[PDB]
DNA sequence: GATAGCGCTATC
DNA sequence: TGATAGCGCTATC
């Protein structure tokens, strides 16, 4: 994550729904905002959350009375995406884990925050011929909020990861906000290898399969893109080796393959998956962040989390707009 | 809970 | 296309 000297969000209080690791909290807190409520039902995520913020999020949101939610200016939510990802069986709202957005809708209806900050996967914008995004636009417009939506790639904001996500920002109409903009991308000067840990600490992650087929030459010069070098087995998800000289592929939460949830990388002549901490760095988390003791769970948590840096630039721009109030 | 083969989708 | 990539799915122990 980045350091922020002008706390555009000072004095403002927010809600951390579908918290997970608390990526949103880190981002809004670095801008001066105050977290007044957090919600996350996964036992393990809850443990990491406490392990890093002292508190334990509330259980199943679908069964929490919105009236209960503390007043807040900004509502943060990176709701479930298994139901909309390019990787899943796109059952959208028909999927049990696909209706959570409507829970946000009722939270908003009751609490009417000044801003609604949401995030989901890219395939979300086009899912079901775009009808899914439309339901969210109209549902938000019908609650009387503007709807600013856009897809950004982390590689465009200082983090070497091809993670492309859609960010939805909603302001309450009454407060006429018309200068809000998404962060302009800027050159990527950081690559996978710049974030790796010393070999002595990742020896155990080294994999060595006889079906390893290097199909491409290691790259000398760095690029702001993922560059496949080889493959293992059939080369499906988690069976592809990439260059640490390029950027990292999208981390996943339920992903499989020998290099499950992180992908394979070629480091000093060896083939291995990323270390939970390297994942953290890939997601923009400060090394001071305590990861969960269970690696499988840690990989999962970082897998469906958010890139703090990106979240920061948006959060900063949310404050810039909220603060511009001339006479 | 942890591990890992997959198998289909979207993009251009 | 043909090649690449995905907050995934789920069977097994
Ligand atoms: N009904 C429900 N109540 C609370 N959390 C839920 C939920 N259904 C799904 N979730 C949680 O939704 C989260 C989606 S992942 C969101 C990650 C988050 N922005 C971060 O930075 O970590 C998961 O952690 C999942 O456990």
């Amino acid at each position: 994550m980045i350091e922020i000297k002008d706390k555009q969000l000072t004095g403002l209080r927010f809600i951390d729904l579908f918290a997970g690791l608390g990526g949103f909290r880190l981002a809004l807190e670095s801008c001066g905002a105050e977290c007044v409520y957090s919600n996350e039902w996964d036992k393990y995520a809850q443990e990491v959350y406490e392990m890093n913020f002292g508190e334990k999020p509330e259980g199943d949101i679908t069964q929490v009375n919105e009236k209960t939610i503390p007043d807040h200016d900004i509502l943060c939510a990176g709701f479930p995406c298994q139901a909309f990802s390019i990787s899943g069986k796109q059952k959208g709202f028909e999927d049990s884990r696909g209706t959570l957005f409507f829970d946000i809708a009722r939270i908003v209806r009751e609490k009417k925050p000044k801003v609604v900050f949401m995030a989901n996967v890219k395939n979300f914008a086009s899912h079901d011929n775009g009808n899914t995004l439309e339901v969210v636009k109209n549902t938000m417009n019908e609650l009387d909020y503007s709807f600013h939506a856009k897809v950004l790639n982390a590689l465009d904001y200082g983090i070497p990861q091809k993670r492309e996500r859609i960010y939805m920002i909603c302001f309450r109409n009454d407060l006429n906000i018309q200068n809000f903009q998404f962060p302009k991308p800027f050159e990527l000067n950081t690559f996978v290898k710049d974030l790796l840990l010393p070999d002595s600490e990742v020896e155990h992650l080294v994999i060595d399969r006889k079906d390893l087929v290097m199909t491409n030459q290691e790259i000398e010069q760095t690029t702001p893109k993922t560059v496949r070098l080889g493959i293992v087995g059939k080369g499906g998800q988690g069976e592809r080796i990439y260059s640490t000289r390029g950027i990292a592929i999208t981390l996943s939460a339920y992903g499989g393959g020998i290099f499950a949830k992180t992908g394979g990388y070629l480091v000093n002549g060896k083939t291995r998956k990323l270390h939970p901490r390297e994942c953290a760095r890939v997601m923009g988390y400060p090394d001071s962040y305590k990861v969960h003791p269970s690696t499988s769970q840690a990989y999962k948590q970082f897998g469906n989390s958010v890139v703090i840096n990106v979240l920061q630039y948006i959060a900063y721009n949310i404050g810039s707009s909220l603060n511009f109030k001339p006479y």
